């Protein structure tokens, strides 16, 4: 487990252009999330 995503904080960087945080990135912090 880990504790971006409820707040996504490894994944700010970009934003406008939101899908652009990178699949890896959100899946990464959605893998994460599973706890």
């Amino acid at each position: 487990c880990t504790r971006p995503n409820n707040n996504t904080r490894k994944s700010i960087h970009i934003g406008p252009g939101r899908a652009f945080y990178t699949t890896g990135e959100i899946i990464g912090d959605i893998r994460q999330a599973h706890c």
